[PDB]
C-alpha cells in the first residue's frame, strides 16, 4: 500500500503532502519528493529528525532514542519511521524533547 503523509511545519505555516510506500521510511520519501527535512544520525539514535503525530500511525520499531512516555506523547523519529496508515505529522519538533 501507499499512504498519504502530510507534513506540517508550524513555525513556517507550511503544509506539504507526500505519498509514502508502506516499506519506506518517511524521511526518505520526503527527500525524494523534494522536501528536505532535518536529520543527523539517520539511525534512530538522536532527536534531530523528531516529528509529532497529529493523526495516524507509524511503525518506528527501529528507533532507540525516545522513551516510552515520549512515544506516548506522539513523538516520532522520521528517519526510521514507516507509515502504517495515512498520517499527519508536525516536523521540526527537536526542541520539544528533553
Ligand atoms: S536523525 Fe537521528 S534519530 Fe533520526
Amino acid at each position: 500500500a501507499t499512504f498519504k503523509v502530510t507534513l506540517i511545519n508550524e513555525a513556517e505555516g507550511t503544509k506539504h503532502e507526500i505519498e509514502v510506500p508502506d516499506d519506506e521510511y518517511i524521511l526518505d520519501a520526503a527527500e525524494e519528493q523534494g522536501y528536505d527535512l532535518p536529520f543527523s544520525c539517520r539511525a534512530g539514535a538522536c532527536s534531530t529528525c523528531a516529528g509529532k503525530l497529529v493523526s495516524g500511525t507509524v511503525d518506528q520499531s527501529d528507533q532507540s532514542f525516545l522513551d516510552d512516555d515520549q512515544i506516548e506523547a506522539g513523538y516520532v523519529l522520521t528517519c526510521v519511521a514507516y507509515p502504517t496508515s495515512d498520517v499527519v505529522i508536525q516536523t521540526h519538533k527537536k526542541e520539544d524533547l528533553y
